[PDB]
């Protein structure tokens, strides 16, 4: 919906003409979803009361207005400084609650509200700036591509050439991953976005140590915990034409392986 331009003022390169930009996230066929019957939307009087502790959506996360985002004021729409600092995941309302598009719980979910710059940087590669200033705990963009299984995660890994840096646009859907009970849908090797060939802006922006953005898990339906979102945000105050940057590292081995 918002433009994406791109501009090289430094050499002769340009994007691959194999590299294609999705809205959505692409799912592998063997990708397991939450069955039909569990999926389960709150049943909110007005888009106003699911910012409250009664909200079904909220149901997951602890107390402390109990959804993320700011209510009022000069950061309202923001994700908040609790959020921001503990980096718990983000329980939005999504396809099946009684609220409308316009939910005050649903911003990761109405998308990049936002114009973005692919540009070449001096020596460093494609990059991302965007037009506007970026206030902190705004959000950007999801980080998209092919979702996957951690075995055909596995097997990218180990039997493509390390030529295509595969490891860079692996991301893996691993916020509620944790070796214990809830099946190995939970308890084994996460699913994975793959970026290298189908992705959005935010594919290229450059890694950093010290990023002013950073990537949060969003949860639609409770039962599709296993394939969150990768969402960003923008941890620091952006001005507009400073480069976007994020923590690759913070499967490788394997890567590759095969192959060796
Ligand atoms: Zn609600
Ligand atoms: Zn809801
Ligand atoms: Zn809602």
């Amino acid at each position: 919906q918002l433009p994406i331009s791109i501009v090289n003022r430094e050499d002769d390169a340009f994007l691959n003409p194999n590299f294609r930009f999705i809205d959505h996230s692409i799912i592998g066929k063997n990708v397991p979803v939450a069955d039909q019957s569990f999926r389960v939307g709150c049943s909110c009087a007005s888009d106003e009361e699911c910012m409250y502790s009664t909200c079904q959506c909220l149901d997951e996360m602890a107390p402390d207005k109990r959804f993320a985002y700011y209510s009022q004021g000069a950061k309202k729409g923001l994700l908040r400084d609790r959020v921001l600092q503990s980096q718990e995941p983000i329980y939005e309302c999504h396809q099946g609650c009684a609220c409308s598009k316009d939910c005050p719980n649903r911003v990761v979910e109405r998308g990049r509200t936002v114009p973005l710059q692919i540009f070449r940087t001096k020596d460093r590669g494609w990059g991302v700036k965007c037009p506007v200033n970026i206030k902190r705990g705004q959000f950007v963009d999801r980080y998209l591509g092919e979702i996957i299984t951690s075995e055909e995660a596995d097997r990218r890994r180990a039997e493509s050439t390390i030529a295509r840096r595969k490891d860079v646009y692996l991301f893996a859907l691993d916020k509620f991953s944790d070796p214990d009970s809830l099946d190995p849908l939970l308890a084994g090797q996460p699913l994975e976005v793959d970026g290298e060939y189908m992705s959005g802006p935010t594919r290229f922006i450059n890694h950093s140590c010290d990023p002013n953005m950073a990537i949060f898990a969003r949860v639609g339906d409770h039962a599709d915990k296993h394939i969150h979102d990768l969402a960003l945000f923008a941890i620091k105050d952006i001005p507009k034409g400073t480069e976007l940057t994020f923590d690759y590292v913070n499967k490788i081995s394997e890567m590759t392986k095969c192959l060796c």
